[PDB]
């Protein structure tokens, strides 16, 4: 009974996005962007390129402005499309060089009105870029080592890497070379380059890369006998039917970390569902399967040998944000400075590689938890870099909610979300810093805020303290408006799981600040010595948490 799986021999499209594929090479249009829509603009791109295979080469078109979420759907595209796009530039690692990150604040103060904000997973995306300049930008980027290839699409997404890669005092290991290793063999390769859906994934010596959730994980972990290498996690997702990627029960050596990860995409090419669009992720394969399956597939077609078996790394009880100053391996500092859901702009980028320039600093990473953090700081000119950033509201000492909020990119931009996010959390924070600075003493420990446009969980809605997801809500059957539904007490590491629904609980975007004010403060009512915001949540009455 056919799932559209390559590998069963059912080859042939089942849908519209599958179709497109069938239909040469997608990354091909590359050439049609320099040679034709460059020159003529937005209106002579044919929509199945500028739909499907635009996403190959970084580039989804924006909404169009002044259209809430009444409008969101499938069926709204020609009047949701703005004739601007989002051009999302691949950073495999958040690793940087100042002049990289340079030309990333030049080419948005110039070509995308000074939109510069950073992903989740360690990119950086412009805003109200035009196909006339996307040319210009390609040829800017790679003087600097970048590019925009398979940063969507049907295609493997950015490898995330820890921020600390290489300095960290607690890394189990550096496994940048396996990242790089990736991305030279595998980025813009025909192989890889048509999968059932999105592919992501985590490599890292430190559990700070929000790992399982990704498709593919690999994590530090020592071997009893075979020393340091990676761990491999495997099958994990959050859109609408959240999945915890899971142990395969191996160990690999970095060596051999992107011969496996290559075996486990092909096994996602080949074996993963390609019927419906909603059902294509890994995640879903891996359910289906179970993992000793999977395993037994993968060594059996792929690998053509066992993988050795190793031990879980020891789950962290803490997520790792690396917001502040701390010692390298170097002798140096680094340090972790946090915008509000990722929200810096242009200029900001620019007035930051400077500043790396006074310090001798020329490494900087992007984050997973979309901050930024600048490696080498000598001790001498650290006070001077510390006051530059926190000029430009870098703050490297951040409250409590400044520090642990994401937001996704919402309404502003998006052209599939229910409800404004990014902008929206630009003065949510101060709001919760003054008007909770109160209590604040009394939180010993974090409570992490994601604000998400709607249910496919961009700002990973599950596996926050207080999640939310954008639905269109009834306000005294007049008129549907936007609002949120609440996810509480979803975390990774030690024991990881998704946040609980609340049965009959809608919070309007004005609400927000009250509904978290008010379980705050009802937390630390009800909460016992030591106790984290996690584990209240799981025995609280339905009443203390609304
Ligand atoms: C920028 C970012 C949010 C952020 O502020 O961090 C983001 C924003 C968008 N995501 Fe994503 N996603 C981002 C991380 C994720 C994550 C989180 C993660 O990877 O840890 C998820 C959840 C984990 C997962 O994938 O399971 C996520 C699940 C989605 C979904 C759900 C897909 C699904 O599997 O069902 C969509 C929609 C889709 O793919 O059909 C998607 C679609 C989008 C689009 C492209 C919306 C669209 O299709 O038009 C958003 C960009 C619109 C815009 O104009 O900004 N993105 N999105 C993150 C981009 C990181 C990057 O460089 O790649
Ligand atoms: S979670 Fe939804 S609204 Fe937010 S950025 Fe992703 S697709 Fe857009
Ligand atoms: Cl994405």
């Amino acid at each position: 009974r056919n799932e559209g799986q390559w590998a069963l021999g059912h080859r042939e499209p089942l849908n519209a996005n599958e179709e497109l594929k069938k239909a040469g090479n997608p990354l091909d249009v590359r050439e049609r962007i320099e040679n034709i829509y460059a020159k003529q603009g937005f209106d002579s791109i044919d929509k199945t390129d500028l739909r499907g295979r635009f996403r190959w080469w970084g580039l989804y078109t924006q909404r169009e402005q002044g259209y809430d979420g009444t409008w969101t759907g499938d069926d709204n595209i020609d009047k949701l499309e703005a004739k601007y796009f989002m051009m999302r530039v691949r950073c495999d690692g958040g690793a940087l060089s100042a002049a990289a990150l340079r030309t990333l604040g030049q080419i948005s103060t110039e070509f995308a009105r000074d939109t510069a904000d950073i992903s989740d997973r360690q990119n950086v995306q412009y805003h109200w870029i035009e196909v006339e300049n996307v040319p210009e930008i390609w040829r800017r980027l790679d003087d600097v080592g970048l590019q925009t290839t398979e940063a969507c699409g049907d295609c493997p997404r950015v490898v995330l890497g820890s921020p600390l890669a290489g300095e960290s005092l607690d890394e189990v290991l550096d496994p940048t070379w396996a990242i790089e290793e990736i991305v030279r063999r595998y980025i813009g390769k025909p192989d890889f380059a048509d999968l059932p859906r999105k592919y992501k994934t985590a490599i890292s010596g430190l559990q700070d890369v929000a790992h399982e959730i990704n498709d593919v994980a690999f994590i530090g972990v020592n071997h009893p006998e075979h020393g340091p290498g990676l761990d491999l996690w495997v099958g994990g997702g959050l859109s609408t039917n959240p999945m915890l990627a899971q142990r395969v029960g191996a160990w690999v050596p970095l060596g051999e970390v992107p011969e496996v990860w290559a075996a486990v995409t092909s096994v996602f090419r080949d074996y993963g569902y390609r019927r419906l669009r909603a059902k294509a992720r890994l995640k879903f394969l891996i359910k289906d399967w179970g993992i000793a399956k999977f395993r037994e597939v993968l060594e059996t077609e792929y690998l053509k040998r066992p993988l050795i078996d190793g031990p879980a790394p020891e789950p962290v009880k803490h997520p790792i944000d690396h917001v502040g100053v701390q010692r390298l391996k170097n002798g140096l500092n680094a340090v972790g400075v946090a915008p509000i859901a990722g929200r810096v702009s242009g200029t900001i980028l620019t007035a930051v590689a400077d500043l790396m320039a006074r310090a001798g600093s020329d490494r900087i990473r992007f984050t997973p938890y979309q901050k930024l953090v600048i490696l080498d700081i000598p001790d001498a000119l650290l006070d001077d870099l510390i006051a530059g950033l926190d000029a430009l509201g870098l703050q490297s000492r951040p409250s409590h909610w400044r520090r642990n909020l994401m937001a996704c990119s919402g309404i502003e931009f998006c052209k599939l979300s229910f409800a404004e996010t990014r902008v929206r959390a630009q003065h949510l924070v101060p709001e919760l810093e003054r008007r909770l600075e109160d209590i604040n003493s009394q939180l010993d420990v974090p409570i992490t805020v994601n604000i998400n446009g709607c249910p496919n969980s961009c700002a990973r809605i599950q596996i926050a303290d207080i999640g939310f997801k954008g639905q269109m809500i009834d306000d005294g059957h007049g008129g549907s408006v936007e609002g949120f539904q609440v996810h509480l007490g979803g975390h990774l590491g030690l024991d990881a799981g998704f946040g609980r629904k609340l049965r009959q609980h809608k919070v309007t975007s004005d609400e927000l600040g009250d509904y978290i004010d008010r379980v705050v403060r009802n937390f630390v009512k009800h909460r016992s010595e030591g106790e984290r915001f996690a584990q209240w949540v799981i025995r609280a009455e339905e009443d203390d948490l609304r």
